[PDB]
């Protein structure tokens, strides 16, 4: 069972509002095995396969982050996200604050069991753009 990411190259013109994607997850080699989904990350007390991270330069700087997709369920614990499917490849990372978020780099960590193994770190970068 290993997990791999990709974190897709963007420029917003505008607040990037949320639930917008960021990035997918892929998941290989974990056929026929429940898989539960979340990160060893600060928790957004408000709900589950829901982050913060912190700004390598300053860690004041937020990113509010949450993994998921269509097959993709909350556990009541508040742990994660639970797929039971066997053919469940894909997954997402969604923006989860209201607007901006202030310019630095942000490491986003992600791990997959099964559940009753892998994990992965992008960093993530934000830049200003001046036109």
């Amino acid at each position: 069972l290993k997990l791999m990411i990709k974190i897709n190259e963007a420029v917003f013109y505008d607040r990037i509002t949320s639930n917008k994607i960021i990035g997918t997850g892929h998941l290989f080699n974990r056929e026929g095995k429940k898989i539960l989904i979340s990160s060893s990350l600060e928790k957004i007390k408000n709900t589950p396969g829901a982050y913060i991270i912190r700004g390598q330069n300053n860690s004041a700087h937020k990113l509010r982050i949450r993994i998921g997709g269509e097959d993709w369920q909350p556990d009541n614990s508040g742990i994660g996200m639970v797929s039971h499917s066997d053919f469940t490849n894909e997954f997402n990372i969604y923006f989860f604050g209201n607007g901006d978020i202030p310019v630095d780099t942000y490491l986003i960590s992600i791990y997959a069991t099964e559940i009753e193994k892998a994990v992965v770190q992008a960093a993530v970068t934000i830049a200003a753009k001046l036109n």
